[PDB]
RNA sequence: CAACCCCGUAAAAAUACGGGGUUCUGAAACGCCAACGAACAUCAUGACA
RNA sequence: UGUCAUGAUGUUCGUUGGC
C-alpha cells in the first residue's frame, strides 16, 4: 500500500516524523523536502567554482590572533577583481567591510558543507539559535538596502492603471488602492483561489454586455485590461466573502463536469448582471490622451506602508540567505532557482490541509516542528515571491570598466601576452592628451566595445566561467564550430547571412552553403578590423551593422558551449549527492581502499538484498531480471580508481576549466553529450587514471577512442555503475538517445 | 522517449502484442526557444535662450 | 542644458509559432 521502489517508506517516515503510517499522503510530502536540497546544492557548487576560477588561490577576534589565516583575508580581500560581481562586494563604488565579506564567504562555505552530504543536519531549519548575533546583523544591512529601492520603485512604471482603479472606488482612502493592488501581483493573493477567474473573464465575454470592447481599435491596449478585471474580480470577492465561501462549497459539491460548467456559466452572467457598468466604467478611461496624461504626473500618491513591508518586518533568516545566493547569479539563474522553489513549498502547503481535512497526524518531530508548519510555510512562500519580482539592470559599474578593457581585448587576440603589450595597444588605439582628456572628435573605437562588449550578458558569462586567456581555442576547430551553428534556428542564419555576406559571394537558399560560409568569418576574427568604424551616406550606415553582427555571432558560439557543459555537469551532481543521501538511510558505509573511496559498494550490497531483490528496482523474478543481469554484468568491468577519478572531475567542474588542452582534435559531433564524454575520457588517458592490473579492460576501452577520435559506449557504462540501483537514471545517464528529453530517438537496438 | 503496477489472449525467456493507471520512478514542462508587437529605462545623433 | 525628432543595445508583459 504505497511501497515505494527505493525500499525507504519505513526509515524516512520515523526520520521525520517519529512512526510508522498505513497511508501514501506523507511520503510525497517528503519527498519534496528532498527536493529542495537538489537545486540547492547545484546552485551552492557552481557559486563556489564561479569564485575559485575569477579568484586565484571563534568570532572575527580569533581572525586576527591567527596571523596566517588573517593574511590569507587580507589579500584575498584585496584581490581587486572582485569588481565582476555587481553588489557582492562593492556598493555605492565603495568596497564593503571586512566583517560582512567574511560573513559571506563562512556561509557560503557552511552551506556547502551542509548541501554535499562540521555543521548539524538541522543547520539549515534553526538558524534563529544557531546563527551567531554578528552574522545577524550583515544580512539585515543588504536586505535594509533593497527594501529602501522598492518603495521607492514600486509606485511607478504602472502610474497608469493605478490612478483608474482608485477613482473607479471613491470611498476608499489612498493606502487602500495601493495595499490591494501591491497584493495582486507582486505576492499573489490571486493564486490562491480554487477559481479560474481568467476562465471566468472568458466566459463573462461571451455575455453581450461586457463583450462589446471586442473592437479591433482595443488592441492598442491589452495587457493593461486583463489585469484590470483581474483585481475588479479579485477585490469582489473579498467584499463580499460569504459569496465566496457559498461558491467554494457549491464548487466543491459537484457532481459531474456539466454542474461545473453551468455554475461557471451562471456565476459568469449574474457577475456580468452585478457589476456591468463598473466594467464599462473603468474600460472606457483608456486612450492614448489619459495614458500619456497620467504619465505626466507620476508623483501624485504618496503611500509609504514600511510597516507592512518585510524590510521592516521581521523576515525570517532563511529567505536573507537566499537574496544573499541571488546577488552571486545572473538573470537566467535566478528564474531556474526560485520558481522551483515556489513550486515546492506550494505543494507542501497542500498536502498538510489534506492531512488536516481527513483528520490524519500532521506534527514533525520537535527538531522540525519550528519550521514546518502550516504558518510559517504560508510566510516563507510569499518572501520568495517579492524576491522575484525585483527589477536588475547589473550595469557594468564605473570603476571596473578599466579592467573590462583589458580582458575585451584579449578575447580578440593577444592572448597570453604580458600585460605591457596590452597597454600600449590602448593607448595607440584610442589617445588620452593632455591633462588626462579624451581627444573629442576622433574616438569611436571605444564607443564600440562598450556598447556591444563591456555592456552585453554573454561576455560577463565568459569572464566569470572561463579564462579570457585561453578562451579563443573554442573557434579554432570547424568540427566544434559547425555543430553549434546548426544549433541555431534556420530563421536565425538567414538573417545573419545577409548581412555578414560581404561583396564576394552570391545568395543561396542551401543552409548547408550558409554555414560554410559563416564558418570562415568567426573562424578569423581580429580587433584590427574594427580600427575604422564610422565616427559619429548609406555607406557609414551599412559598415557599423556589419560589424556588430559578428561580435555578437563571435560569443554566441563561445558562450553556448559553457553554457551546456555547464549544465551536463550539474546533472551528475545531481546524481552524485542522491548517492550519500541514500547509502545513509539503508547504513551501508562507504569504505575506503589505498587512500579511495568505493563508489560502488551499496550496488552490491543491494544487488544480495532479499527485499530489494524481490520488492525493488533490481528484481529476480521469471520475467522480471533483464536489468538485474545487465547491471551484474556490467558490475565486472569497473575500476575503482576511474570511479574516484570521476568524482573528482564532476564535483571541481574540470571539463569547463581544462578544455583548451584536448578540443583540437575531435572527430565529429551530433550532440553535447558526446563533447563532454571525449573530454573526459581524454583526461583520463595522459594522466593515466587507470589501473590495468585490476582490470585487463579498460585497455581495450583506451584503444576505441584513440583510432576513432570519438567517446566510446561501453566505458561509460564502467564508471557510471555507482548508479545502477536506480535503474531510470542509470539509463538516462548511459545513452544518449534519452539524455535530452528533446531528441525523439528511440533506444538503440541491442 | 524510457521505467513500474493492474486487467486481457499465447507462453516459462534479457517474455513479444493490444487496452487503461502513475506528485508515492527519472528527464528544468508552473520550464527553455524564435519571430512580430505596446510600454519603460539607457547610449551615440539634429533643432534652440 | 533642458527640451523635441531620430535611428541602435537590453530588461518587462501579452498575442502567436516551435519543444
Ligand atoms: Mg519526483
Amino acid at each position: 500500500p504505497g511501497m515505494d521502489l527505493l525500499c525507504l517508506k519505513d526509515k524516512l517516515e520515523m526520520h521525520y516524523f517519529g512512526k510508522t503510517f498505513d497511508d501514501n499522503i506523507h511520503i510525497q510530502l517528503i519527498y519534496q523536502i528532498l527536493d529542495i536540497e537538489k537545486i540547492l546544492a547545484v546552485h551552492v557548487n557552481n557559486i563556489v567554482f564561479t569564485l575559485d576560477n575569477v579568484l586565484h588561490p571563534l568570532d572575527y577576534q580569533t581572525l586576527r590572533g591567527q596571523t596566517n589565516k588573517y593574511d590569507r583575508f587580507k589579500n584575498y580581500i584585496k584581490r581587486k577583481e572582485l569588481l565582476y560581481f555587481g553588489e557582492a562586494f562593492y556598493h555605492e563604488n565603495e568596497r564593503r567591510y571586512e566583517e560582512d565579506i567574511f560573513a559571506i564567504l563562512t556561509l557560503l562555505s557552511a552551506l556547502a558543507q551542509f548541501c554535499f552530504a562540521h555543521v548539524n543536519s538541522f543547520w539549515l531549519y534553526q538558524l534563529e539559535d544557531q546563527l551567531s548575533d554578528e552574522f545577524k546583523e550583515t544580512l539585515s544591512i543588504l536586505w535594509e538596502e533593497v527594501t529602501e529601492r522598492i518603495d521607492s520603485e514600486f509606485l511607478k512604471t504602472n502610474t497608469v492603471n493605478l490612478h483608474i482603479l482608485c477613482h473607479v472606488f471613491p470611498k476608499e482612502s489612498k493606502e487602500t488602492i495601493v495595499r490591494a493592488y501591491y497584493e495582486f501581483l507582486i505576492k499573489k493573493s490571486f493564486k490562491n483561489m480554487g477559481f479560474s477567474i481568467k476562465k471566468l473573464r472568458e466566459i463573462m465575454l461571451e455575455q453581450s454586455d461586457l463583450k462589446s470592447f471586442k473592437e479591433d481599435k482595443y488592441n492598442s491596449v491589452r495587457a493593461k485590461l486583463y489585469k484590470l478585471f483581474d483585481f475588479i474580480i479579485t477585490y469582489y470577492y473579498d467584499h463580499h466573502a460569504f459569496e465566496k465561501e457559498a461558491l467554494v462549497s457549491s464548487l466543491r459539491s459537484s457532481l459531474t463536469e456539466e454542474n461545473k460548467e453551468e455554475i461557471y456559466i451562471k456565476t459568469a452572467r449574474t457577475l456580468a448582471s452585478a457589476l456591468g457598468a463598473d466594467f464599462k466604467k473603468a474600460a472606457a478611461d483608456v486612450n492614448a490622451k489619459n495614458i500619456r496624461d497620467y504619465q505626466k504626473k507620476a508623483n501624485d500618491y504618496r503611500i509609504s506602508f514600511e510597516d507592512i513591508k518585510i524590510g521592516n518586518t521581521g523576515i525570517g533568516y532563511f529567505s536573507e540567505l537566499i537574496y544573499m545566493l541571488t546577488l552571486l547569479l545572473d538573470g537566467k539563474e535566478i528564474n531556474d532557482l526560485l520558481t522551483t522553489l515556489i513550486n515546492k513549498f506550494d505543494n507542501i502547503i497542500s498536502f498538510i490541509d489534506i492531512l488536516k481535512k481527513l483528520n490524519l497526524e500532521f506534527k514533525f518531530k520537535p527538531e522540525y516542528a519550528d519550521f514546518f508548519n502550516m504558518t510559517n510555510c504560508r510566510y516563507t512562500l510569499e518572501e520568495l515571491r517579492v524576491i522575484n519580482s525585483i527589477a536588475r539592470m547589473q550595469k557594468p559599474s564605473a570603476d571596473a570598466r578599466k579592467i573590462m578593457y583589458r580582458d575585451a581585448l584579449r578575447i580578440l587576440g593577444m592572448d597570453n601576452r604580458p600585460d605591457e603589450e596590452i597597454d600600449r595597444e590602448l593607448e595607440r588605439t584610442m589617445p588620452v592628451g593632455a591633462d588626462g582628456k579624451f581627444i573629442k572628435g576622433k574616438q569611436g573605437f571605444r564607443n564600440f566595445i562598450a556598447s556591444n562588449v563591456i555592456e552585453s550578458s554573454r561576455f560577463h558569462y565568459l569572464v566569470r566561467y572561463n579564462n579570457p586567456h585561453k578562451t579563443r581555442t573554442l573557434v579554432k576547430n570547424p568540427n566544434v564550430v559547425k555543430f553549434v551553428l546548426e544549433g541555431i534556428p534556420e530563421t536565425q542564419i538567414k538573417r545573419y547571412f545577409d548581412v555578414c555576406k560581404g561583396q564576394e559571394i552570391p545568395p543561396t537558399s542551401d543552409k548547408s552553403a550558409q554555414i560554410d560560409v559563416l564558418a570562415r568569418i568567426i573562424s578569423s576574427v581580429d580587433y584590427k578590423i574594427f580600427e575604422d568604424v564610422p565616427q559619429s551616406n548609406f555607406s557609414d550606415a551599412l559598415k557599423k551593422q556589419r560589424y556588430q553582427a559578428i561580435v555578437s555571432l563571435y560569443l554566441t558560439v563561445m558562450y553556448l558551449i559553457t553554457k551546456n557543459l555547464v549544465y551536463v555537469n550539474s546533472r551528475y551532481v545531481i546524481a552524485f549527492h542522491c548517492l550519500e543521501r541514500d547509502a545513509f538511510l539503508h547504513g551501508v558505509t562507504l569504505p575506503k581502499m589505498n587512500k579511495k573511496i568505493v563508489y560502488s559498494q551499496l550496488t552490491t550490497h543491494l544487488l544480495t538484498d532479499k527485499n530489494y531483490t524481490t520488492y525493488g528496482h533490481l528484481k529476480n523474478q521469471k520475467g522480471h531480471r533483464k536489468w538485474y543481469v545487465l547491471v551484474k554484468n556490467n558490475l565486472q568491468n569497473s575500476d575503482i580508481t576511474a570511479v574516484s577519478s570521476f568524482a573528482n572531475i564532476v564535483a571541481a567542474i574540470s571539463v569547463v576549466r581544462n578544455s583548451n588542452e584536448y578540443i583540437s582534435g575531435i572527430g565529429e559531433l551530433h550532440s553535447y553529450f558526446e563533447l563532454y564524454h571525449y573530454l573526459v575520457q581524454s583526461m583520463i588517458a595522459k594522466n593515466n587514471w587507470y589501473d590495468t592490473s585490476h582490470q585487463p579492460k579498460t585497455a581495450e576501452y583506451l584503444n576505441n577512442l584513440k583510432k576513432h577520435h570519438t567517446y566510446c559506449k561501453d566505458f561509460v557504462k564502467a564508471y557510471c555503475i555507482p548508479f545502477g540501483y536506480v535503474v531510470p537514471r542509470y539509463k538516462n545517464l548511459t545513452i544518449n538517445e534519452l539524455f535530452d528529453r528533446n531528441n525523439p530517438n528511440p533506444e538503440p537496438k541491442e
